[PDB]
C-alpha cells in the first residue's frame, strides 16, 4: 500500500471500476475494516450534558483529536462534535464539523473565533429531498449575533453549482477585533439520487482550497453529519496537495489514517468512487486544456 505514480492512476481506477466495480468494493471493505483493532475513545461526545449538542447519536467526536472550545465561567462548555484532521504533509489542516445546531450556533462561531478559522467548506444543503439537514448559522442580510461574535454578510456570489459568501465578524469582549471569514458553499444537490459529474466539484475544491490564507487557522468543513462529503472533501483536496507536490497519489492510504481522527470520514463506497473521479479529471485535466 505505497504511492501510485500518478501516470499510471487513471489505469489503477479503470481497473477498480471493473467487473463491477469490485476493486472499489475490496478497497472500501477495508477502509471500513482499518479500525476493528482500534478503540478510539469519544467520552465527551457521550456525555449526557454533550447529548443535544450532537446532531446525530451516532456520530461522534473522536477524544484525542476533538476541537476543544475555551471554558466558560460549565465543565462541558468545552465541547463541540468537531476534530482536527490531517492534509496533506499538514497536522490538524482541517476541522471536520457537523453542521451546527441552533442549540450550538455560539459554540460553531466560537471555534471559528478561538481557532482563527479564516475559511468555511459547506457541503450540504440547509434542507436536501424535504429532510433537513443543517440549520442556518448566519445571517440572510446584514448582521447576526451569535454569543460574543458578530457576523456581517459583506457580499455574495452564487455561481451556478456553489455559493461564496464574504462576512466579517466581530469579538465583542476583544479591542472590536475583526475578522475576514469567508464561505464556500456546494448548493447542486439532485432532488433524486446523488451528484453525477465530478468536475464542478473538482473546480469548487479547486478555488475553495486555493482561497486558504497563510498562516490561518485549519479550514472548517462541514456537510449534515460531517463526516461522508466532509471526509470526501478532505481527501479530494489532500490528494490535489500531493499530486502537486510528488506525483503519486495514495487514497487509500492517506483515507485509513484520517479515520483514526473522525469517524466515518468519507461514508460510502459511491463518496470513495467519486474521489477517484475528481483527481482523473484533474490528471486528465492536466497536458489537455
Ligand atoms: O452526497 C453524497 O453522499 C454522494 C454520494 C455519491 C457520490 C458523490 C456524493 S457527494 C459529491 C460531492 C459534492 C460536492 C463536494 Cl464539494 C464534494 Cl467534496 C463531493
Amino acid at each position: 500500500m505505497e504511492a501510485i505514480p500518478v501516470k499510471q492512476f487513471v489505469k489503477h481506477i479503470g481497473e477498480l471500476y471493473s467487473n463491477n466495480q469490485h476493486g472499489f468494493s475490496e478497497d472500501f471493505e477495508e477502509v471500513q475494516r482499518c479500525t476493528a483493532d482500534m478503540n478510539i475513545t469519544a467520552e465527551h461526545s457521550n456525555h449526557p450534558e454533550n447529548k443535544h449538542k450532537n446532531r446525530y447519536i451516532n456520530i461522534l467526536a473522536y477524544d484525542h483529536s476533538r476541537v476543544k472550545l475555551r471554558p466558560l465561567p460549565s465543565k462541558h462548555s468545552d465541547y463541540i462534535n468537531a476534530n482536527y484532521v490531517d492534509g496533506y504533509n499538514k497536522a490538524k489542516a482541517y476541522i471536520a464539523t457537523q453542521g451546527p445546531l441552533k442549540s450550538t450556533f455560539e459554540d460553531f462561531w466560537r471555534m471559528i473565533w478561538e481557532q482563527n478559522t479564516g475559511i468555511i467548506v459547506m457541503i450540504t444543503n440547509l434542507v436536501e429531498k424535504g429532510r433537513r439537514k443543517c440549520d442556518q448559522y448566519w445571517p440572510t442580510e446584514n448582521s447576526e449575533e451569535y454569543g460574543n461574535i458578530i457576523v456581517t454578510l459583506k457580499s455574495t456570489k452564487i455561481h451556478a453549482c456553489y455559493t461564496v459568501r464574504r462576512f466579517s465578524i466581530r469579538n465583542t469582549k476583544v479591542k472590536q477585533n475583526e475578522r475576514v471569514v469567508i464561505q464556500y458553499h456546494y448548493t447542486q444537490w439532485p432532488d433524486m439520487g446523488v451528484p453525477e459529474y465530478a468536475l464542478p466539484v473538482l473546480t469548487f475544491v479547486r478555488r475553495s482550497s486555493a482561497a486558504r490564507m497563510p498562516e490561518t487557522g485549519p479550514v472548517l468543513v462541514h456537510c449534515s453529519a460531517g463526516v461522508g462529503r466532509t471526509g470526501t472533501y478532505i481527501v479530494i483536496d489532500s490528494m490535489l496537495q500531493q499530486i502537486k507536490d510528488k506525483s503519486t497519489v495514495n487514497v487509500l492510504g492517506f483515507l485509513k489514517h484520517i479515520r483514526t481522527q473522525r469517524n466515518y470520514l468519507v461514508q460510502t463506497e459511491e463518496q470513495y468512487i467519486f474521489i477517484h473521479d475528481a483527481l482523473l479529471e484533474a490528471i486528465l485535466g492536466k497536458e489537455t486544456e
